[PDB]
């Protein structure tokens, strides 16, 4: 019911038919009415973390609510234990002072069990850890409690739906008007 959002989902709709991708999220992003769960599924998959979190940013901030809290505190784990899993410990304590550092004020002895992971050999020494099994098993899982966590946040809601609309519609509704 609102003359902007409705131009959104046409555009978006005339971008994703033209293959303007990038453009298509970046939309997505800025305007904030449909979060694509498509998208976030390939970014996440693909451990393209930077994108993940600038699209994660058009709809919610780190600390909105605990849902956004959460969401952010398991993709910054995940990128840490892959730096500790290819044995890069000056990657993964950069990982825990600039991304992970933000929640230690929250738990405070989870921050400290987080930490201890970069004095093992393996980190799948620790109990709640031990399952963890490769890279491509790991993202599965914890994409699984991203999803149940973005449904379930107020913030993402109502931008999980996109239209139903008949192909070329900008293209069908511009063409006739303009004359």
């Amino acid at each position: 019911g609102s003359l902007s959002r409705e131009l959104v989902f046409l555009i978006l709709q005339f971008l994703d038919e033209e293959k303007f991708k990038e453009t298509v999220h970046k939309l997505e992003q800025e305007s904030g009415f449909f979060f694509n769960m498509k998208y976030f599924e390939d970014e996440v998959h693909n451990g393209n973390w930077d994108e993940v979190e600038k699209y994660l940013s058009g709809f919610t901030k780190v600390d909105d609510n605990r849902y956004s809290m959460k969401i952010f505190f398991e993709i910054r784990k995940q990128k840490y234990l892959e730096a500790l899993d290819k044995h890069d410990r000056p990657k993964a304590v950069d990982i825990l002072v600039k991304d992970l550092k933000v929640f230690s004020t929250f738990n405070e002895e989870l921050f400290k069990e987080i930490t201890q992971l970069l004095t093992l050999e393996n980190f799948r020494e620790n109990e709640q850890l031990s399952k963890y099994g490769d890279t491509k098993s790991a993202r599965a899982i914890m994409l699984v409690e991203l999803k149940k966590l973005i449904e379930a946040n107020p913030l993402f809601r109502d931008k999980l739906q996109f239209p139903t609309l008949r192909n070329s519609r900008l293209r069908t509704l511009i063409n006739q008007s303009l004359n």
